[PDB]
């Protein structure tokens, strides 16, 4: 069986699981039940499963090289898509609120789910909600008897959990941290000290990297109850630093990638992100510069936002891109070195995961 | 130590865990700890506590009766405390996302979390996400060796997504099941035929008495290690019937007691909602009573409104509140005494509870 064929296989099977249960134990009605279908379908569906493939392609890596019975086989790679599905779900769940919180309008070409017309905020809060609720439902129902269920619970927890501080981080970026009030309506930065490298790497790390890169990893090795196989800290230290690189990739997407490529209208200038074209451009901005950017940023107003676009495609900032590229090829290179010391196979998968992100 | 005293003591512990553990672990600054606690402090204080001081009440019962050495009376209580801080948070959750999904204005007389000036929607639906990622991290922390660890997670999971299910159940009342569809904007019901006493116990089933009841009485069973000491399927029973009475009480505040009192405006009538009033209205109406509540429902105009009021201010709702109160005081009556055959600490607890929802 083909990896790809096996997931989708199995997203069929946790779908019916799912809305079986809803009625045979939730007292739910057809009609509902066809509404949280559609749901699932286009909250989970679409995009190329990355993150959920990661985990199956890491269960394989160690199939090839670890005795089994073929039904042991067969489990692991079932347990594996089942995995690599809590995954794209819980970024489902992410997608949804960022969505509603962002005031997004598109994604991958459609509308945002809460724009549905028979959706609404009220429903979609609560649909990513129930998506998130999903991912734990699978887990006690697949790996009720397994080994690893205590520690793929309690990695997921601390994902989700950075994951939710990482869009606080986000979403706050562009306020100065010594006025964060509730009483106090937030103001924008008019200095920007805040867009500093080490900041910027903060927001990266918990918003997208944890899991994004580190939860298919790991996911994979406790399928594979391969945890032995690799040293945990240089696992964490690749995971956060190719993450990383797929983030300032993405923020570079969001300003200069055509919206129908893109998949929507990139709105980060608009929305006074502390980017990597942001933070990097005030690192090397003369005084003018700087005080160019500080009038045109953060606004709506399309011809302040060209003047941000203006200063970034003079200030050479694609020379800054290589130059951060080839320190993250040099250190993910070192990396996967270190990771051959305990285990080829999860190094390959590794190599892969960086192949298939630095070639995007 | 009073009860209370032990309770209020542990909040201040488990927040200064958490927000000790954002420093050390997710790299926080002293500004947004400052931000979340605040945050806490508003969603979790100022009720009754009575979801969380129920699992102490419970583990209260059981020290009574059950021979330990005082470090492990202290150890159950300290455990009884946490967990009814992990219902209390994650009611805060549901309420900070539900005043959000209904664009509720007031909450106890203050301000819906989401309508403080520095929190916004943005920020507030990310805030309840971490409300009831605390949940979690506050069970794997304090219960990480304990035995009932196992079985009090799979059982909050159970709660959240019954109470996610209810959620979806309640926001979708008004409409026609048969026209449920993401495509199509969603029109008010104009039959009423689902303005059913059967729908309306599933809608409030789901909705509040898995977390409200279920769950602080089933917590405290387990961090007494007693659940063998009960029937669970009364306990089901039990809590179902008195958490169904507990919002029959709520809606008809809704619509009768004095915004000043209630602590907000209850907009149940303009929000179409199906409340106990308008089933038991319904199923009793004639019909010219139905046609004038088909035409005044679900508006906000203060006259119609003001005509529904009237409607069910005519039609002697309090004899049926009444007659319903009468059978539930005869059913929960009988199911306190199918408790005692195993436990009369229990069934006393279940007592105490039904005291403080039937007097309020
Ligand atoms: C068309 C494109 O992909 N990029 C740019 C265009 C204009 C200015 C800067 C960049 C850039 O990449 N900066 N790093
Ligand atoms: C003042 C109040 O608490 N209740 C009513 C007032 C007017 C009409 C009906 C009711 C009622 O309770 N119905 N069940
Ligand atoms: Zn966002
Ligand atoms: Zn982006
Ligand atoms: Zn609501
Ligand atoms: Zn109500």
């Amino acid at each position: 069986m083909a990896s790809m064929e096996r997931f989708l296989s199995v997203y069929d099977e946790v779908q019916a699981f799912l809305l079986d249960q809803l009625q045979s134990k939730y007292e739910i009605d057809p009609n509902r039940a066809r509404y949280l279908r559609i749901m699932m379908d286009t909250t989970c569906l679409g995009g190329k499963y990355f993150r959920g493939m990661t985990v199956v392609n890491v269960a394989e890596g160690f199939l090839a090289v670890t005795q089994h019975d073929e039904a042991t086989k067969e489990r692991i790679l079932h347990d594996a898509c089942v995995g690599g599905w809590m995954i794209e779900f819980l970024q489902a769940h992410y997608l949804v609120e960022d969505d509603i919180m962002d005031g997004s309008v598109m994604r991958r070409g459609k509308p945002c789910w809460y724009r549905f017309p028979g959706v609404t905020t009220q429903c979609a809060i609560n649909d990513g909600i129930i998506l998130k609720s999903w991912t734990q439902i699978m887990a006690w129902h697949y790996f009720a008897d397994r080994p690893f269920l205590k520690d793929l619970l309690c990695l997921f927890q601390k994902v989700d959990y950075a994951t939710a501080v990482g869009q606080m981080y986000d979403v706050t970026s562009m306020c100065d941290s010594n006025k964060l009030d509730p009483e106090v309506a937030q103001p924008m930065t008019t200095d920007f000290a805040e867009f500093t490298p080490a900041i910027y790497k903060r927001i990266v790390k918990y918003k997208t990297t944890f899991y994004t890169y580190l939860l298919p990893l790991v996911m994979g090795l406790l399928v594979s109850e391969a945890a032995a196989s690799v040293e945990m800290n240089l696992v964490e230290r690749v995971a956060h630093l190719i993450g990383e690189y797929f983030q300032v990739q993405d923020d570079v997407m969001d300003c200069f990638t055509p919206p129908e490529q893109l998949g929507k209208v990139g709105t980060d200038i608009e929305d006074a992100k502390c980017s990597w074209l942001a933070v990097t451009f005030l690192g090397k901005a003369n005084a003018a510069q700087v005080a160019e950017f500080k009038a045109n940023y953060g606004e709506k107003d399309p011809a302040k936002v060209a003047v941000v676009k203006r200063l970034y495609s003079k200030a050479n900032l694609q020379a800054d891109f290589a130059a951060y590229e080839a320190e993250v090829v040099r250190e993910v290179e070192s990396l996967i070195e270190q990771l051959k010391v305990k285990s080829p196979t999860f190094a390959e998968s590794v190599a892969v995961v960086w192949e298939k992100t630095h070639k995007r």
